[PDB]
């Protein structure tokens, strides 16, 4: 009556104790790649119809940040597949407001979306997914699905998943991580994998007849048909987690006919506006565009990684939750700046290079910081602890430079580790 | 009995990665083990500085530097380096005799190009630089130690002799553990000096047993045990230096410490060979760093290296024909860069079709693999070589589908980033 989860075997496998908050346990459980050190993970990407907000923001951001952790840091091979949900109903009610087809409002937002994504230093996946672009194959997953028994054809020409029918098999499980938020069907609760189209919609052909894809089997087809039948990783905002991504885990389930397509489910929190999700519905939005017209990519990233990022956080507006952004981004400026010119302007010819006890106190005190930062990412990814250790370390090191005869070399390697850090941030001095 | 003993680390409590290393202590590759958590703690031998640095000073250093990357920015080791000058030795007395203008002012002269060299090779500086001239009164303290612990003697002149025959005797204790085959005021002629007493007109310091100057190999030891302590995880230098030099550093240092192993990873650069010959300042056949970067950039030389496996010698060939193939192989790696680059800025999201199609999924299972390739090519004592030639026949890939397939934008990316990372723990710059 619960749902069960296989953690992969570890024999063979890249073993570096991090534990990840797993929604599919409800739980922070140790991180197991399927392969090797290999990672597979696909991110819910954006519905282009509109310009992105900075809720969105959030949500790539620390994606991109646990991205860069594992890639950069622990050295995974990550394989990432990003989607653009390309063809939907707010895409189409958009386009016939402004008059444009639906193709072109899409590729106009999908541009801007990574535009604003490059702008705030965010990583292009391995792959990117347009629904469009995979009609065909999603209309060849769905005759799988009919053919292994876990979907039905309403006399309209629409297709709906047989919850009942999958539930009934010992084997899948629906609903695995939220339970209980469960005419023409069987029951109300079966959702559509082909909506049979009205004639002014927008419409592909199928076996059933013309018709739009279900927003849900389009992630499943996609994440399926290049990263295959199991996942290390799939990810999105918390909203996603039902209906769609375990809408997702039983159509993959029903189309592979196993019992685990995810690995680990990982949902990031909401970034609030005065206690209510960033929404274009609440019009209570900031888009990325309007807020990088008043704060820089490296304040952003900062706001995100002061927040685990599988929390919700609350945004203040008119400059509050940034003040402490725009401090940060200061000093981390200004330490910099320092320890760049000293290395630059030392002299070898005139200097004295005896390691004194100072020395030894800071670099002591650099390879403790090294550890702390270990374990914090660790912690699944915990960056708001990595960044007051780093800005402890700063303190320590601006001491050092002002007051102490100085070791080149050990400013250097102490430079090259904050940076190596920094580029797993996503910030750029 | 009569061989000397090794003892690997424990592995409970360490950063494991199956590196292989291999060690001069026992003749063989085996697993690196760190002696603490995921730090290593290394000395390598540095220059002695009478004069300007060449090609085979040169090799050594990129050698070692390349080693440090993979270790540090590879595979996330924590490194704590120490590099020392030599600015005390007789080539610097002499030298300074010729040259007129001070003892301190020539050695501080030659290690300040020494420094600009390596800057110009892009050779990272040490965590902790140790000159001989900074260390001698913590050299009169380590001396004083081992003739507490009855392993030195004083000669009637002032010098102070290591004492092998009472070294040996000790169970837990092995005189030349890399090299055992290669064994008036002395106990036996194999004795060696820690302090030799000055003769007059020399520079000299003030010890307990009279004016001199520290011996060569009591210098090394004191430096790296002040700053590292002791036990090393990784000390280093040429070939040449493993005996005497380096054995004769594990003896002192035991003596020191009165323990058996004050060195976990003993690793020796092979010579760089010109004509047959190591290339040395005595024998006239040297190219120095300066004129080598006259004519082949930095990158064109680190590939020299990169080319020729760390621990074995190499032949330079010279009049260009040696940097032949370097040169092409920097030529391939800019063009690589220019072409790449250009196919990425002028690719449009809105007029492109991003479907994976066949042609995208075989370079995405050949890119994988190179890095499964190059790891295993790093965990096999560092093999830069195969770790190379598999960047290179990715790039020809590469390529061959920028040329003709519809590109996947993010893919030619991360590939990019792959190799400027493969490249940034080579020393490469593009
Ligand atoms: N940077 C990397 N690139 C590619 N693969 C990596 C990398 N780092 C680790 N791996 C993979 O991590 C795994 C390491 O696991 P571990 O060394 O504990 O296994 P093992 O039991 O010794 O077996 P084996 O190494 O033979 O698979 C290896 O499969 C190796 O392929
Ligand atoms: N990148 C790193 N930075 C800092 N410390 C690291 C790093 N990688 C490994 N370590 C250190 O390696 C030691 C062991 O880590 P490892 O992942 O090998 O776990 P383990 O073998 O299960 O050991 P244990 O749980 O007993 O520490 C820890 O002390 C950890 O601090
Ligand atoms: N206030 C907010 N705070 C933090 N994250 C937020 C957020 N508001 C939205 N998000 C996150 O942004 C991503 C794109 O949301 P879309 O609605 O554009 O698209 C879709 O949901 C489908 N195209 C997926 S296939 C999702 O992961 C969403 O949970
Ligand atoms: N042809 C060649 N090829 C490759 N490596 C070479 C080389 N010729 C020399 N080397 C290496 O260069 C380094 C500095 O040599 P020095 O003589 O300057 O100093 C000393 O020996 C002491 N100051 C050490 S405390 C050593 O590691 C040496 O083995
Ligand atoms: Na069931
Ligand atoms: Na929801
Ligand atoms: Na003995
Ligand atoms: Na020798
Ligand atoms: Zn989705
Ligand atoms: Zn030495």
């Amino acid at each position: 009556s619960l749902p069960k989860w296989n953690q992969p075997s570890k024999e063979g496998k890249k073993i570096t104790n991090l534990f990840v908050n797993n929604s599919l346990t409800h739980s922070k459980v140790e991180f197991i790649p399927q392969e090797g050190n290999k990672i597979k993970w696909y991110a819910c990407g954006p519905t282009v119809y509109d310009a992105a907000h900075l809720g969105h923001a959030r949500t790539y951001v620390s994606f991109d940040i646990i991205r860069r952790i594992l890639v950069n840091y622990f050295k995974y091979d990550v394989f990432m597949v990003i989607n653009i949900t390309d063809i939907d109903d707010k895409i189409i009610k958009r386009s016939v407001e402004e008059k444009i087809g639906f193709t072109e409002l899409a590729r106009k937002w999908e541009y801007e979306f990574w535009e604003d994504m490059k702008s705030l230093n965010v990583l292009l996946p391995t792959a990117i997914t347009r629904v469009s672009e995979y009609v065909g194959d999603i209309v060849k997953y769905i005759e799988k699905i009919i053919e292994n028994k876990y979907a039905y054809v309403s006399e309209e020409g629409s297709v709906y998943f047989d919850i009942d029918e999958f539930k009934k098999s010992e084997k899948h499980f629906y609903a695995r991580m939220e339970p209980l938020s469960v005419k023409k069907k069987k029951n109300a609760y079966d959702f559509a994998l082909w909506k049979s189209s009205k004639p002014n919609e927008p419409h592909w052909d199928s076996p059933w007849g013309k018709g739009r894809p279900g927003w849900h089997i389009e992630c499943s087809t996609m994440a399926s048909n290049i990263l295959g039948d199991v996942l290390d990783i799939h990810s999105g905002g918390i909203d996603l987690r039902f209906p769609h991504h375990d809408n997702e885990l039983a159509q993959s389930e029903a189309f592979f006919d196993h019992s685990q397509w995810v690995n680990y489910f990982l949902h990031s929190g909401h970034l609030h506006i005065e206690g209510l999700k960033m929404s274009k519905s609440l019009k209570n939005f900031i888009t990325i565009k309007n807020m990088l017209t008043k704060y820089t990519s490296n304040q952003i990233r900062i706001l995100f990684l002061l927040n685990k990022w599988d929390n919700f956080m609350n945004y203040s507006p008119n400059g509050e939750s940034m003040v402490q952004c725009i401090e940060i981004d200061k000093s981390f400026t200004n330490f910099f700046a320092i320890i760049l010119m000293k290395i630059k302007n030392f002299d070898l010819n005139s200097c004295n290079l005896y390691w004194s006890d100072a020395d030894n106190k800071l670099n002591l005190l650099f390879r403790q910081t090294k550890n702390k930062i270990h374990e914090h990412f660790l912690d699944n990814f915990n960056t708001p602890d990595a960044l007051l250790a780093i800005q402890k370390l700063i303190t320590e090191i601006n001491i050092y430079m002002d007051k102490e005869k100085i070791q080149i070399g050990l400013l250097l390697e102490i430079k090259h580790y904050i940076n190596f850090i920094f580029d797993t941030f996503g910030l750029i001095y």
